[PDB]
C-alpha cells in the first residue's frame, strides 16, 4: 500500500585523531546517494602521546541511522523507497 | 522528479569520551526527517586520565553531509526537493 510522493533530485581528523581511522567506499548502485564513505578504526586503543597505541583506551565508531533511497523496483532510474541504514562516521577514544 | 515511496524499510560514547559531546534536536516540520540528533562538543580540549581538560589536545566534531527532503512548495505533504545537509554527528580528540 504505498504513500508515493515527488521528489526533485536536484579537514583530516581522521588522520589526527587519538582514535584515527579510514575511509571505505561504500557504493551501492540500486541506493541514491550511490556512494557512501564509511570509518573504520584503525586500531583498538587510542594513539598516546608518543604515537603508540596504548591498549587502556578504545577507539570506537561513531554511528548514526541516515535516510537513502532504494530503487524499487529494483534498476527503476525514476521510482524508490525511502530506507533507514546504520553508518559508521568517524571514530572517537572513551574510557572502557 | 522521481517516485519515491515514504513507507520505510530498514553506546553512551558521547558521555566517555576524551572529547565527549552533548545532543540537541536539530527540527523542522518542513523537512523529513524532522527530527535530526546533533552533536556539541563539551570542551575546547580533550579530557586527560585525571579526568580534567587538556588544552594540548583538541575535541572536534565529526561532520558528513546528508541527504533530506524539504517540501516544495511549502507545507506541501506529497512534494519534495533533495538536499544535502552538513551535520555534527559526535567529537573525537585531534592532536595538533
Ligand atoms: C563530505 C562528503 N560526503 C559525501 O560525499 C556523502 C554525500 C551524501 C549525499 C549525496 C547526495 C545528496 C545528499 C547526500 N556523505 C557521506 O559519504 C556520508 C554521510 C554519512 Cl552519515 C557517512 Cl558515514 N558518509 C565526502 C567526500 N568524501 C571523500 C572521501 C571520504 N569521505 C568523504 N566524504
Ligand atoms: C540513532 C537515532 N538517530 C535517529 O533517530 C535519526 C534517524 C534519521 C532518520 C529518520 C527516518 C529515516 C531515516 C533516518 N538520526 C539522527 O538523529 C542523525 C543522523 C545523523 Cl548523520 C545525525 Cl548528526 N543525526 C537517535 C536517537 N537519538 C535520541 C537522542 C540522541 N541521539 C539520538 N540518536
Amino acid at each position: 500500500f504505498p504513500r508515493t510522493v515527488m521528489v526533485n533530485l536536484n579537514s583530516d581528523y581522521y588522520n589526527r585523531s587519538t582514535s584515527p581511522w579510514n575511509l571505505h567506499r561504500n557504493e551501492d548502485p540500486e541506493r541514491y546517494p550511490s556512494v557512501i564513505w564509511e570509518a573504520k578504526c584503525r586500531h583498538l586503543g587510542c594513539i598516546n602521546a608518543d604515537g603508540n597505541v596504548d591498549y587502556h583506551m578504545n577507539s570506537v565508531p561513531i554511528q548514526q541511522e541516515i535516510l537513502v533511497l532504494r530503487r524499487e523496483p529494483p534498476h527503476s532510474p525514476n521510482s524508490f523507497r525511502l530506507e533507514k541504514i546504520l553508518v559508521s562516521v568517524g571514530c572517537t577514544c572513551v574510557t572502557p
